[PDB]
């Protein structure tokens, strides 16, 4: 059935959507990610990161500090419920997580961890 979904980051800093919808008859969820545009990883690389919405500007702020060779995420973050690789224009990359992580009463974040871009790459995921 559908349990995934297409989301793309170009070279305005946006992505394509700021909601995702899980449904609850949802075992995993797998996201796809691309990067329509033509700038590279080190000017406007995009990720896809999932983490509730207590602990986004933690992993966030740690993301920089990590720095690009680390694709801007700090190593084994416990915060972290999924991650797709930093990928630059013409790339992709693709992670599945389980639905069951989604702890009830618990208001999930998707965003981008490049320096700067999740003012405006940043949305909901909930789950139904
Ligand atoms: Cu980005």
């Amino acid at each position: 059935a559908q349990c995934s979904v297409d989301i793309q980051g170009n070279d305005q800093m946006q992505f394509n959507t700021n909601a995702i919808t899980v449904d609850k008859s949802c075992k995993q969820f797998t996201v796809n990610l691309s990067h329509p545009g033509n700038l590279p990883k080190n000017v406007m690389g995009h990720n896809w990161v999932l983490s509730t919405a207590a602990d986004m500007q933690g992993v966030v702020t740690d993301g920089m500090a990590s720095g690009l060779d680390k694709d801007y995420l700090k190593p084994d973050d416990s915060r972290v419920i999924a991650q797709t690789k930093l990928i630059g224009s013409g790339e992709k990359d693709s992670v599945t997580f389980d639905v069951s992580k989604l702890k009830e009463g618990e208001q999930y974040m998707f965003f981008c961890t490049f320096p700067g871009h999740s003012a405006l790459m940043w949305g909901h995921l909930t789950l139904k």
